[PDB]
Formats: C-alpha cells, structure tokens, sequence
C-alpha cells in the first residue's frame, strides 16, 4: 500500500519557525510538491502530542520546565538549545507527528511512513541537547514497540544519535546503529566503535565512527556491510530510519562529502527488507541541498526517477546558479583510511556474533 506522508499546512508553518533551519520545512515540502510526489502518497494530518504522550520518555519535571520557559521566551537549555517563546508547542508538534507516523505503521495503513521534520536524536529524558528539545525518534520507537517485538533504529545523520542510543542502552529490544563523524571536539563526542551499550543491552548498540570527506562509494560499502550483519543477528520487526542531510556535500558542517544518491542506496537496502519503516529527517543546514536530498529520497521510496531540472515553484530562486537536482561532490580530501574502515567493520562483525535471538 502507498507510503504515508505526514503533512498539514499548520504543521509545516510550525516547523518553519525553528530558528536554526528557518523555512526549511516549506522548502522540502515545496520541492516534493513541485515534482508531484505527494499525489502518489497518503497525506495524514499529524496529531499534537499530549503531555502524557511525551512523558512516555521525558520526565514530567523536564516537560513542565519546557512548558514554563515557552511563555517567558538544569534541563540543557543553553547555547545550542535556547529557551525561545513557543518552543514547547514546536516540540509537541514534532513529537506528535512522529507518533502519528508510528501509529499509521501499527495500523497497517502502510509499510513506510514519512516525517521529514522529525529526527531530533540528541534530546535526553531530562535535558535538551544539540537543538533537540524532545526526542521524537524515541517516542516513535516506543510507540512501535506496542506492535513490533524488535525495533532497529538506524541513524545516518552526520552526528552520533546519542539521545536514542542512551534511551535504549540497557535493552535488547531495540538495536541502535549510527554512522557518524567521530573526531576530537566534534559534537556530541560519543559513539566510538567500542561503545556497544551496557548491561542487558551490551552489543545492542552499534557505532561506526567515520572521518571527514567520506563519499558515496565507501559510505555505502560501510553501511551495507553493517546492515547485512545487523539484519542477520538481530532480525528486526520494524525500522526507524533517521536521514539527516548534514552529511551532504555543500553543508556548512563541512564534514562529509556525500550526495543523495549514496544515501538513497542505503535507503533502498533497508526498504528491500520489506518491514514497517518510519522515515525521519534531522540535521541539514544547506537548506536547498536538504530539500534536494529529501525530495530525491522521497523519489527513491516511490521508485520514481525524477527530472534533473528543478521545476519552477516558490523557492526556485534558492536553486541557482545551476538549477539542477544532482549535487556535486566537493574537492575535499577523503580522510578515511581503508585499513581503518576494515578494522571497524570487523570489530562490529565480532560484536554482533554475541547477538542471537
Ligand atoms: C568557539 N565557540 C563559542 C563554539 C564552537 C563550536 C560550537 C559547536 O560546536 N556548535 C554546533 C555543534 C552542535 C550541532 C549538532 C546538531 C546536529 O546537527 N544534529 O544533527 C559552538 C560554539
Ligand atoms: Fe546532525
Ligand atoms: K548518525
Ligand atoms: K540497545
């Protein structure tokens, strides 16, 4: 049945307000519309998450503090997560949206559900972190757990998905896999290959640390090698996929050197498992590139090939001077030594030998 696309005008208007990615949500939706992909999906209106729904993960003290400062304009609300007005409502909308997508997958409405404005993977139970005020990925996973026995969370953002990993670090019911830049001084600083979870969750966390300038070919080789092993050991019943576009060449994070094609190959690999899959966005600070990326990936999900020329639509001006969908890799060096990538894969392959269902 057709992929669910989480959308309404109020939801987009809401997500547009996020001071770090102004108007990103409209740009993404607008490009998706321009290519007519929305005609081929089921549009579902996201519900706003209630206080008890957000309480499935977040502490009631954190939530009430969030609600309080959200009028005024120890819970990590500092430089990266300032206490702007309306932040509680923005957070409730995004959490509700991810939970709605989870609910669609639980009801069998679809096999794939999309919330491009979710994917806030740094937030902790009692603390905001790295622009993330609520952990919608965790909320979505917890909802899917009503139906599906084992959940795989895959995180392809530039940054380590520490909030999600930490939430599930002690359980064997959710396996977290994150590929990410791992370098001294680079946020959030966790996720070395030797981080594998703790207690009953030992070996149920996988981390692939990567260096600057990774490109599509070697990236997909890593991702495939890891996911094949995970799938065999862990046998997941549903997948939550985080696709932050801050890996994409041109991003001001200036770290990885990926194109949406390399990412999409990772996404196809997962889609061929034919499981319930909840698709989320995340980082992505070159706004037109992020819309190019997620539009392309939406094409992949629907097996359409999309035209090279960006259609005229509202933000057409943002796509100059060349006006094409493809992104060109930058000239930046690839700092990933193939011998190092090999040890990492083998290390993980070792770890996953301990996982038997
Ligand atoms: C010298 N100085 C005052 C600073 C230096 C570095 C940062 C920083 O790391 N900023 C951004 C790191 C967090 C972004 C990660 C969020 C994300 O994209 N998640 O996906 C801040 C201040
Ligand atoms: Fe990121
Ligand atoms: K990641
Ligand atoms: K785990």
């Amino acid at each position: 049945l057709v992929p669910v696309y989480i959308y309404s005008p109020e939801y987009v208007s809401m997500c547009d307000s996020l001071a770090k990615i102004p108007k990103r949500a409209s740009m993404v939706h607008s490009l998706i519309e321009a290519y007519a992909l929305h005609k081929q999906m089921r549009i579902v209106k996201p519900k706003v998450a209630s206080m008890e729904e957000m309480a499935t993960f977040h502490t009631d003290a954190y939530l009430q503090h969030l609600q309080k400062v959200s009028q005024e304009g120890e819970y990590g609300l500092g430089y990266l997560c300032p206490a702007t007005e309306g932040i509680f409502d923005y957070a409730a909308a995004i959490g509700g949206a991810t939970i709605t997508a989870a609910q669609c997958l639980i009801d069998g409405m679809c096999k794939v559900a999309i919330n491009w404005s979710g994917g806030w993977h740094h937030a902790k139970k009692d603390e905001a972190s790295g622009f993330c005020y609520l952990n919608d990925a965790v909320l979505g996973i917890l909802r899917l757990r009503r139906k599906f026995e084992r959940i795989l969370y895959v995180d392809l953002d530039l940054h380590h998905g520490d909030g999600v990993e930490d939430a599930f670090s002690f359980t064997s019911k959710v396996m977290t896999v994150s590929l990410h830049k791992f370098s001294p001084g680079f946020f959030p600083g966790t996720g070395d290959v030797s981080d594998v979870g703790l207690g009953k969750g030992r070996y149920y966390s996988v981390n692939v640390p990567i260096q600057d300038g990774i490109q599509d070919e070697k990236y997909y080789q890593i991702c495939e090698s890891v996911l094949k092993e995970v799938y065999q050991a862990f046998n997941p019943k549903a997948v939550v996929l985080q696709l932050g576009a801050d890996t994409i060449a041109g991003d001001p994070m200036c770290s990885f050197n990926m194109t949406p094609v390399g990412i999409g190959k990772c996404l196809k690999y997962i889609l061929q498992w034919q499981l319930a899959t909840l698709i989320l966005g995340g980082g992505g600070y070159n706004l037109a590139n992020t819309a190019r990326c997620w539009t392309y990936l939406t094409g992949v999900i629907l097996g359409k090939t999309l035209s090279s020329e960006i259609p005229d639509h509202e933000f057409f001006t943002a796509y100059g001077p060349d006006y094409v969908l493809e992104i060109t890799p930058s000239c930046r060096p690839d700092r990933n030594e193939p011998h190092r990538i090999q040890q990492i894969l083998n290390y993980i392959k070792g770890n996953l030998k301990h996982v038997v269902i």
